[PDB]
């Protein structure tokens, strides 16, 4: 395991930079030389790979967003175009490549192991949504969780004395998560997602009681995997009254710095996906699993595509509220 | 389990208010009536101990410290001062007490459910320290944890020119685990915990390479429970030049809002104490275990002392660094 890659792809999530960082500095503390792959799947089509030294990753552990860069690389897709980012690969004697992204990402890096016996494949679980099998948490569902309860509190801190509902249009994708985490640290009345069917009405009457209740800044918490904040709020005002702040966080979720929580993650899974190609292993994506560090086979991630929302959890929010 | 009360006892952590709102909200949705005992154990003594209603905990979630007070009540050792206690609560016809602090608030509950069989109690875990049997976390250590980035990220954006070093003391009491995390968290080259034996010399070889190697802005993280940042760099001063930044971060690491993490933690744990109570449960200190909400005898949380620090993310922390 004499060189690795490291490229980052799909939508930014920090402590992209701080799994970088660990991978970067793991390989070379074991005499493995490192090459940064730039703008995801495009960099190794475009042969956009560089050596990587210490100093490299140097004030990184704190920065947002990904300074490999990523980008879109539907063309990946096809198996003639991948042959192109092996050559690239092995022209330079690389044994290992590390994908730090959401399951899109790994799917690449699945079929980059098929097709290429000589490269050890491991992915790294970089994404906001917390959407990934094998996982409990993902590389940057923590930070979001932050994010939003600070844009919620700049919403509430700058409306005005009229707002008496916030509705909240939080990211996740398909899993329902953040929507729930948020919702429940924010207070929120009503947690709108995709794996409990919304009851419009249910959420009507239980605005209609804190207003007539003389409650203000009542908050609603909308996975964009359910619906739109638009949508919710025109749903609702099929029965009840309202315009009063529909709020669509979008893209902030995914920038600023990382928790700690997300640094230490990254840093364990960077260094982690490192003694995983040192000991052999490979088209894995590593995990943090009832508190222990695990690797989990892409067959198995994509299969078994199941883990579990939790409902006892959305229950007690609601209880809370 | 028709009444419950609630106290909170010990040094402020972030989450404590989470945790004193989802007991009482939980005690109400299960129509329990629910009393706020303040200023901790003073409180029982003194009879300070109030009905609370579900409005008596809007807008707590987010808020830091307790609103119900915490003081310390050595007096509380003493068997017959205990007795009055007691005597305060069953002339209410209280019949379970919830206690949220570190390990010396649990000491007090377990004697409460010795001496009285009518009496219930149940522990949750409010302290930054992260140093209580059966739990991996604490409500408040994520939050600390944050906070002491912040700290260092303000330290650095003010420093001048000339600071090589900083010596940083975090809280922890005697338990590693905050300064292992921050440390790691925010890069820093030396960790100096109870649980390694500190060599000042090696610290001393690292800090004047990077001097030497025209390197800024090094980071000494200083467990107090090890030594102080003052005597850290007294210490070092015996082998190279140095009195940097000793910055002794103190009790603001225990001030702040929650976090997202501590949010939920709190939530989570003060519902199931409820949910045992009323299943018959006592003598119980609850927690995150391995990812899971459990429930540990005080006998065990106090006989086998042993919660691993964790030496592989030490090594790794240095690695990194
Ligand atoms: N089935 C696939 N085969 C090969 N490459 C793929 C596949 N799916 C995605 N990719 C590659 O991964 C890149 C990142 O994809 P995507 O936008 O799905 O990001 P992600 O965050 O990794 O996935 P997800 O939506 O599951 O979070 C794509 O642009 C493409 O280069
Ligand atoms: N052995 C004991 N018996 C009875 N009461 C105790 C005992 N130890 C502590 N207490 C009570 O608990 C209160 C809080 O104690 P302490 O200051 O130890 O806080 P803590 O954060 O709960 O403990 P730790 O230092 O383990 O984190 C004390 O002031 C006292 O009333």
């Amino acid at each position: 395991m004499k060189k690795i890659a490291v490229l980052t792809s799909g939508g930014d999530s920090p402590g992209m930079n701080a799994a970088v960082r660990a991978v970067v500095r793991t390989a070379i503390y074991n005499e493995i030389e490192v090459y940064g792959v730039y703008h995801g799947y495009q960099g190794l089509l475009n042969d956009d790979i560089h050596k990587l030294e210490l100093g490299s990753v140097g004030d990184t552990i704190q920065r947002g967003g990904t300074f490999l860069y990523s980008a879109r690389c539907p063309e990946f897709k096809e198996q003639e175009v991948r042959k192109v980012a092996i050559e690239n690969l092995r022209k330079r004697g690389i044994e290992g490549l590390v994908v730090i992204g959401g399951d899109g990402s790994y799917r690449g890096a699945q079929r980059i192991s098929e097709e290429c016996k000589e490269i050890q494949t491991i992915g790294i679980p970089g994404t906001i949504d917390n959407d990934i099998n094998g996982t409990d948490f993902t590389i940057g569902f923590d930070t979001a969780l932050n994010t939003i309860i600070g844009l919620v509190d700049k919403i509430r801190d700058t409306a005005s004395s009229h707002a008496r509902t916030f509705i909240i249009e939080a990211m996740g994708r398909d899993c329902g998560d953040l929507a729930l985490w948020a919702g429940l640290s924010v207070g929120a009345e009503t947690i709108v997602v995709p794996e409990v069917k919304t009851d419009i009405k249910e959420i009507a009457d239980k605005i209609e009681q804190g207003i007539k209740r003389g409650k203000k800044h009542s908050i609603v918490l909308v996975a964009e995997g359910c619906m739109t904040a638009q949508d919710c709020q025109k749903e609702l005002s099929q029965y009840i009254n309202v315009d009063n702040r529909v709020s669509v966080l979008g893209h902030v979720q995914r920038g600023g710095s990382p928790t700690g929580a997300d640094r230490v993650l990254a840093s364990r899974l960077g260094g982690y996906a490192v003694d995983l190609l040192m000991q052999g292993e490979t088209a894995k994506g590593v995990g943090i699993k009832n508190n222990k560090i695990v690797a989990t086979s892409f067959d198995e991630i994509f299969d078994g595509k199941d883990h579990k929302f939790d409902y006892s959890l959305y229950e007690l929010a609601n209880k809370l509220s």
